[PDB]
This record gives C-alpha cells, structure tokens and sequence, in this order.
C-alpha cells in the first residue's frame, strides 16, 4: 500500500539513472530481475522487504559484502561489479582444493562475523550469493531474506536451511554457520546435500536426518572434517560462532585469494 511505497520512494535516489550511468549491457535473468553492467557497476532492474534490504545494505558496509551504491525508482539497484561471477559457477565446474575452500570460508566468516556483531542474520548463505572479483575477492550479497535481531520464520533456500529453521524453532545467527557448512559441501561435491530431491523432500530430510553426510568423507583431511562438523552441529550451542570459527585450524591452510583466479577462468570456459 501507498504508505510503504512512500517510505520506499523516500529511500531511493532522485535524478535520471540513464543520465548518470552509460554502456548498459545485459548479463543475466532471474526470479528478482534483470542484471546489467554499466560505467564499472552492476545494476539490477526489477514490499517492506525491499525497504529492509536497502536499509540493511547501506548500514552494513564491509570489505566482504558487495558494495551497495545507489537505488532508483521499476526499481534499479546499483552495486559494485564483481567480474569473476558467482561461486556457483566455480563449485559446479571445477575441483577446488582444501587451500582454496579454506580461503573462501575465511572470507565468508569475516562477512558473517561483521553481520552477527551488527545483529543481522543473512538467512540465505549459498554459493549463488557469493560473488568473485578478478583478483580473487570473495564478497557476500542478497540481503532480501535478512533479519535484524530469536526468529522462527521458515525463510531461506531449502537445501541450505538449518534444521532449527526447517522445524520452525526459535533460531539465531548460527543458522548462517550451518548454511556456510552446506556451501563448503557444495565446494567439495559440487552440490548441497539432497539436490536430486524435490525442495519439500529435502526439507523433510534436513528435519529427520539432521547433520548431512559426505559422499566420500575419507577424501578430506582431519582438520577439514572437524571444521565441517563444527559448522553442521545439530546442537546450536555446540555449533561454532563466526568469531570462533575464524580461529579454526582449517583456515590456517588457506591459500592466497589469487589461487581462485584459475578457477574463475575454468568456470568462464565451462559456461561459455
Ligand atoms: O546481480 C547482482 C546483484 C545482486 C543483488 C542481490 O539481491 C542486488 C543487486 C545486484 Cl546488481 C550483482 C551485484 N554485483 C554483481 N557483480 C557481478 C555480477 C555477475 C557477473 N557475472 N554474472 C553472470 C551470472 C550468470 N551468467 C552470466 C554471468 C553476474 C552480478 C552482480
């Protein structure tokens, strides 16, 4: 209703975006809207959720969060451009080693530590929401499902949701730790657990089986298996916080972020 639209209109910038930005080039299509490149920036063209998202993004700037630049009123959102694409492209088309996985996990944990200390829960951590820079920069985006703080809304993407979310229990920031654990499984196996199943049967599987099992756990080092176990603990109090996990031994084997640029080149070659 008009009252929420007025609040949204008071938040967006005024002036012609067609006059501030040039060289529009379409680079994608999805559920939300159409993504363009301009001058380098990335512009997504598409109620109370759009307000929460713009507000949370302006208020929570961090080097491990894609920079929100501007918005215009149908609704255009201007972000920094990360030319290396998404982590999804890398996870589905390449074999990442433990040093590369640890580098990505560390970057994601730094973004989560920042968010959780600012009482923000992302609730939609997945490889699709991780953007890569041409230098190997790792950044988090899509704050549409975020909540400012316990919660009990069944919010997220089925395959990456924590059991306490799926079962509609009072939950906290550690739901993002579980989702990161699922994203580390994506990095290992190419997919989150139960992707072959329909989203509802995955929800039942998360609620009944709990901690998912790896297809080949013997292939992982002892320190990596432990890191995953701390991410995917059933008991929320036992599950590690972002601050605690930043000190885990697994992150000490992290390779420089430059080690990710051959993966970006491989993903770009596979998806052409
Ligand atoms: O999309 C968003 C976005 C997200 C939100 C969150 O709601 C808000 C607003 C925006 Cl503008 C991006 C923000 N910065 C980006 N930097 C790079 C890319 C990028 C690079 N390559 N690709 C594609 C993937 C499909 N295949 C062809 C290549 C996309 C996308 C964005």
């Amino acid at each position: 209703d008009e009252e929420i639209l007025e609040k949204l209109r008071s938040i967006v910038s005024v002036g012609d975006p067609k006059k501030k930005y040039t060289r529009f080039e379409k680079i994608g299509q999805g559920a939300s809207g159409t993504v363009y490149t301009a001058m380098e920036v990335a512009i997504k063209q598409m109620k109370e959720l759009i307000i929460n998202e713009i507000l949370v993004m302006r208020e929570n700037k961090n080097p491990n969060i894609v920079n929100y630049l501007d918005s215009y009123l149908e609704l255009w959102v201007v972000m920094e451009y990360l030319a290396g694409g998404s982590l999804t492209d890398v996870v589905t088309e390449t074999c990442m080693d433990e040093g590369q996985i640890a580098a990505v996990c560390r970057e994601c944990l730094q973004a989560l530590e920042f968010l959780h200390s600012n009482q923000v829960i992302h609730r939609n951590i997945k490889s699709d929401n991780i953007l890569l820079g041409m230098d190997g920069s790792v950044k988090l985006t899509d704050f549409g499902f975020c909540a400012q703080i316990k919660r009990s809304e069944m919010v997220g993407t089925p395959y990456w949701m924590a059991p306490e979310v799926v079962t509609r229990k009072a939950y906290g920031p550690k739901v993002d730790i579980w989702s990161l654990g699922i994203m580390a499984i994506e990095m290992i196996e190419g997919e989150p657990p139960y992707l072959n199943e329909n989203p509802l049967r995955a929800l039942y599987l998360i609620a009944t089986n709990g901690t998912p099992e790896l297809q080949n756990p013997e292939k992982l080092s002892a320190i990596f298996r432990d890191f995953l176990n701390r991410c995917l603990d059933m008991d929320v109090e036992k599950r590690g916080s972002a601050k605690e996990l930043l000190q885990h031994q697994f992150l000490k084997i992290a390779k420089p972020l430059s080690s990710l640029t051959p993966l970006i080149a491989a993903a770009k070659e596979a998806t052409k």
